[PDB]
Parts: structure tokens; sequence; C-alpha cells
């Protein structure tokens, strides 16, 4: 059973194409990004297609059709009245919609509840992450949500304005930060690379486990490093050890940040696109399975500086210099993407706060292999997304870790 | 900058209190509009505290596990109701930092949830660890819950605790339909009718007016002694801090706002009428438990009519102090919740903090050392003042301002006037 849920009130008279803004545009968002919340406990159906509905009058681009445009390769959003996001009612993978390249700029944003009579439901999503980053859906969500519970209005007014507040500079510039990550290939996909199946798998990591790794690497270097980067320096060198990786092949370690406070001027607090740019350490293989941990989590560290208005300008720019030109960074990739602490919270339709959530796609900041730090003795889950060829040396590494036999150098 | 989040714990009550839901109501100074905010401040200082905190918070919320609860919308009425149920916590973040006071920054010290999502968690606190043992405590409480005096009591109940007290002084006290429920016969007089008015499309918080900036001021005893001293000499009358000096910061914001001569502009206050009711309310309730005073001029007067007369109007404003002043609040939100209740624009709210009891909210490391609110929506206004306590010539307090950005500018020049005690009486 799927409805088809248009804007309670229709707010375009005639059709209307925007643009998306260079950060939008990137290669490496051209994917359909595939995520879950579970909830225990009028039907949750009947509740989310009603806030969909009235969030659509201020959100009715995610209705609208992405397409390529004859003149350059970038997408543009065509916006029309009829237009409308899917509501599919209804192991884990068919939780939410699968779409192919066509099915998903054709419908860059489709919605599932599955509700089965053991009290929960679960709230699928397979939103085109060139339309919106992990904020920007997060700002739907809650809208949605807060609507549900009875909102009066939504509380933050979408602002789209995309293709002047990031924009290119009339005279482009780019700076060594960037130059220096990235590459031209126009015949090199990413997501392409010949890495066997890739297997999906979740570790348990305890607060208790985290702190005996700073601690210990405080001694060792006189650095405290933040679980980020003590937990992503273990587990990068793991992967790349377990991927048996040539010893002087460049390896990188990519995350997103928000860059919306960081600018200058700031970017509208209701601004919903992609308002994050990829961080990067790199080094050669060789260098991060053997040195200590402590030299692996200050390159993580370092990383951080690069952020700045500028660094994001350079972005942008580079992106204007090179779209047609296939700009990457590389194989040997691996992405990594915080989530303990965004406010999963709040998006509460009546059942609460989702009890447990689930990213599914493994296609993400340039990586096929990315890995996620989830939500809540006390400890979070660790999803990693690595080749099967890797996975048993990988699971024998976090299981040293469980113990606390972190083989530091 | 570096702020990191080690964890965050859901504390639930130590043993817990209800065995399956409860609903309980709020009042109707609770369930006011222009509470529909969350209220922020944090708390510096100079086992650890995480830890403390957390083992007081367990033992209040046997007590006050209200605070746990979530905040809806009633089937009935569209008034807030407060459900409670067993497995509910309230969220403590654990927090660290080093290195470079920083706008921006003090922000993330306590969590900035939206009107709507703080609605879900309702009372969110943030221990932030510093170097040589100094710490912050962020506190992030949905203002239908409660008040400033009704969070101090739940926050000197942790305190206590915290000191190794036996067991909470006071025991709290709900009962909130009942103790400021509205009359039979809904009356309402003409000190509330006159400051209010109805719209159901108003948004005191949404006004169109820029950007907010906060900035602060140190205001000298001295220059308020010359301040009060030539105002006596020039009309005889006596005005307290709170008269003149919020006289000249009104005049001072609303001038520098360039505000149309004949808008109607007014300056809000809160006052506690716990022990002004007939009956009291009691010492353990811990609700809404004040009402806001007003008094109202056209901008044009004000900002050309000597302050000495602007003083002399606030000094009239809690003429309206009473117990039929609230009763007649209270009626008018029994009458008209439902109808968009709302002081208009023009608005300025006004704190002062500057003789409350901060101080007993000791958890070990003595009393704060300073106090500070970021919100800047409240008393239906988008920028408030606040007057914060203290630690001749150099002695003072720091006045904190929220004013739109274009007028900031204007703003500095006159408190630059204030402090060189160039006051333009008229
Ligand atoms: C207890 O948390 C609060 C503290 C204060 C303090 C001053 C004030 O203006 O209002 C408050 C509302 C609150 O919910
Ligand atoms: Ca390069
Ligand atoms: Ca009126």
């Amino acid at each position: 059973d799927i409805a088809l849920v248009q804007p309670s009130h229709q707010p375009l008279s005639n059709d209307q194409t925007l643009s998306l803004s260079h950060l939008d545009n990137d290669n490496n968002l051209h994917v359909s990004f595939r995520y879950l919340r579970v909830y225990s406990s009028e039907s949750p159906s009947a509740v989310v297609s009603a806030s969909l509905a009235t969030a659509l009058v201020h959100y009715y681009p995610l209705a609208g059709s992405l397409r390529r445009s004859a003149s350059d390769n970038r997408f543009e959003l065509l916006c029309s009245a009829g237009q409308s996001v899917p509501l599919v009612n209804a192991f884990v993978e068919r939780l939410v919609p699968d779409p192919t390249r066509e099915e998903g700029m054709v419908n860059p944003c489709i919605l599932q509840v599955t509700m089965f009579q053991c009290g929960g439901w679960v709230l699928g999503a397979s939103i085109h992450h060139a339309i919106c980053d992990g904020l920007g859906a997060s700002l739907f969500f809650n809208a949605m949500a807060e609507l549900a519970r009875g909102a009066t209005k939504i509380s933050i007014e979408p602002v789209w304005d995309r293709e002047r507040l990031l924009g290119p500079r009339e005279k482009p510039w780019v700076g060594a930060p960037v130059r220096d990550f990235l590459s031209l290939d126009k015949d090199f996909d990413p997501y392409g690379q010949a890495i066997g199946d890739v297997k999906r798998d979740c570790f348990f990591v305890t607060d208790d486990s985290l702190d005996q790794l700073k601690a210990q690497l405080l001694e060792k270097s006189g650095l405290n490093f933040t679980t980020f980067e003590a937990l992503g320096a273990y587990i990068w060198r793991a992967k790349v050890r377990a991927a048996k990786t040539e010893e002087k092949e460049n390896v990188k370690f990519v995350y997103s940040i928000n860059i919306r406070r960081l600018m200058n001027p700031p970017l509208p607090k209701g601004y919903w696109g992609n308002g994050c740019v990829p961080m990067y350490a790199q080094i050669k293989a060789g260098e991060l399975i053997e040195q200590p941990i402590w030299k692996t989590a200050e390159l993580i560290k370092q990383s951080k500086s690069n952020t700045s208005d500028e660094y994001v300008r350079s972005f942008i720019d580079f992106q204007e210099l090179h779209h047609k030109d296939g700009i990457n960074a590389g194989t040997g990739v691996t992405g990594f993407t915080d989530w303990r602490y965004l406010g999963h919270s709040t998006i509460d339709f009546g059942w609460g706060g989702p009890v447990t959530v689930l990213p599914l796609s493994n296609k993400l900041l340039g990586s096929m292999e990315p890995c996620f730090f989830l939500p809540y003795d006390s400890g979070f889950k660790v999803l990693v997304n690595l080749r099967e060829s890797a996975m048993p040396e990988f699971k024998e590494a976090m299981d040293k870790f469980h113990k606390g036999e972190f083989a530091l150098s």
C-alpha cells in the first residue's frame, strides 16, 4: 500500500526550477541516503502522512525531481504542482526503499512506515544526498515531528537561497588544503571500486574502554584525544591493516563538518541544504599500520585545523572549476560519521523518541567502507561497512579493543 | 576551541515513585504563551562534579520526577499537560574543554532546544569540566514547568543532598490546577485588560527585528548614586536603581531602535506572588508563581520626557501588585487561552538578579563565582535585559542587554555617556 502525499495546502502556482549549491552538486553525493528510525508502544501511518503533508507546504522541493540540465551536468530541482513524496505502508534492507539512480532522481525523498503488532514501528527514509545533509534532513523531520505533537506552525522556517549563499567567487581561487586532498580523473568512480562484497557489522564500545584508551595515549604522548580521534585512529588502522593495503598506497580518513556557524557571515538557521564540507587526513598505508596510535590520532586532530571560512570557499570554488573533470580523493578513503549526540530524541511523533537508529547506505564521503558512531556499564554502537575479505581480521581487532589490548605501537 | 561531549547520562529517580503513568495539569500561569520557551542559564564554580550532580539529581527526582516528564498538548483544550511515566529521565550532558570569553562558545555550555523540541526534554542539565578543579553547570528548563524560584527550590534540594543531607528539607507541592485555578465566574480587571490584547496570529517571539545581539555593561555603585542624587535634586523623588537605571536603559534602547513616535512601548518585569495571595502559595510550590507587571507609554513620550517621569512611571507599576491582579490575570487566561493573549510589540523585559540567593546552590565547590542567562526570549520580549549579581569606585554590577544588531551601536554610546555621568535627564 503506497500513499502519494502532496502538501496539505498547495504553495506553487506555476512550475519552479531551483539550482543547488556547489556543495549539493558534489559527485560524491550522487547517492540515495538510506536510514531508519525504530519506536515502541490515530496510527503512526496516519500521523506521519499528516505531518508530511503540512511540512511539504514549506519543504515542497523534496517532492520535486532532480535532473541533469543539458548546459552543464549539475543537478537542478524541478518543482511543480501535483508533485508528491511517496509513503510506503508495510530482512532489514526491506525497511527503507532502495531506489536506483533514475528512481532516486525521480523521487529524491521517499518515506516508509512499517508497523508490526509487537507495539513498535519503523520510519525509513531514502533522500538523495544532493537535496540535503543530515542537519537539513533533521530540520525537516523535527518540523514533521513538532507538527504531529500539535505545533501551531513550523518553528524554524526553511531557507532555500542556495546559489546565493554557497555560490562560487567571481574570480575562483583554491588553497593548498583543498588541492592537496583532491585530484581530477573523469574515468574514476569512488563507488565502483572492485573490493568484493561489502559487509556491515556492529560493535559495542564502553565509555570505560575509551577512557582507558585516552589515559594511555596521554601517558605516552601528553595529548588528550577525543573519542573520535582515538577510536577513529584505531578503527582506521585496523581496517587498513585487515584490507592488507599495499604499504605505499595513500590512504585517507574523511569526515563531514557542519560549516553553518563558521562562515562569515554565518548561514541561516533555516538553511537545510548541504552545509558540510569533508575534512581529511592522509598517510601511506605502511606508516599507518606501523606508527603508534598517538601519531595517527594526532594526524586526525590536526585536520580540523583546516576548519575555516576560507577552506569552505576553496572547496566551492574548486567545484566551480572542475565539476565536469572528475573531482575525487582517490582510493583508500575511509569515511567516518559521528551520530552519537545529534537530537534523534526530539523526532517524537507521539511514541517517544526513537529507541535505535540505523544507516544502511555504505556509499558516502567518497568511500565504499564508511563507518558510523551510533547513539546509546554505558557505551555506544560502532557500525562498520568493510569488504568481506577484511571482516574476520577486523572482528578480532575489535575484540582486542573490547578486552583493552590496544596494541598502541 | 575543542569542547567535547564525553557522554550523555540519562538520570532516572533513585527509587521510581510512579507505578504507571500520570498526567499532571499545569496552572493557568504555567500555560501562559509567553512562557512557551526554554530558559537557559549557567552557573560557574572554581569524586567529580559530574558524579556528585548525577547522584543529587537522581535522589531529587524521587520528589521532582515531573522534570523527567514530557510536555504535550491535551486532547481536550490544547493547554500543556505533563506526562510522567516510569523510565523517564533527566539528561545530563557531560562534556569537557581546554583553550581560548567568546560569544557563540558560551552557547555550547547548555543545550539549545527550540520551544517545540523543549517539550520532549523540558529539563536538560550539562556539566562541562575545565582545567584546575573548575566547571560549569548549564540548564535548559521549559518555562512552563517552573520559574526562577521554582528551579531554585529544585537546585537547593540537589545541593543540600550533595552536602550530605539525610533527606530533602522541603517536600515540593504540585497541586497546580487547584491552587492557581480560575474563579467559577471569571472576572478580569482593567489593570490586566489594559496590558493585554488578543491575536491568534501573533508571535511575541517571532517579530522581524533582525538579529539580536547580547552585550554586557559594568555600571558603578557610584554612577548610580550620582544618578539618584540628580533625579532627587531635579524632582525631589527617591528612585531605586531598578527604577532609575531601568528608565535610562528603556529610553536608550527605544531611542536606538528608532521606534515610531506613536508606538506603544512597554516595560515588563515579573514579581513573585507567592507571599501576596490569600491564602499564600505553600513554600514548596515550585511552578510558576509570578505575574508580569507593566508600565506603558508612547515611544515619542519616553524618548523625550525627563527620566524622573519615566522612573516615576515604573515605580507606579508595582501599584498594581495585588491578589486581585493575579486572579484577574489567571481568569483572563481561562477565558482567552485559545485566542492569542499577548502584550504586543515594543515590550522590553527586565529581570533583576542582584539579590537572589545564588550562593546556596553549593555542591561542594562553594557557591557559584558568577551566574549567566542565555535566553533572549522572555516576558513576551525579544530583547530582555538582566541586572546580574555582585562577585567604592570600581564596585558595581553587570547589566546584560539583548538588543537588535542595528540599534546596539547607538546603545553602546548611550551606556558610555552613563559611565561618564552624562545622563541627559531632559
Ligand atoms: C529554574 O529555571 C529557571 C530559572 C529562572 C531564573 C530567572 C528567570 O527569569 O526565569 C527562570 C525560569 C526558569 O525555568
Ligand atoms: Ca591534488
Ligand atoms: Ca486590551
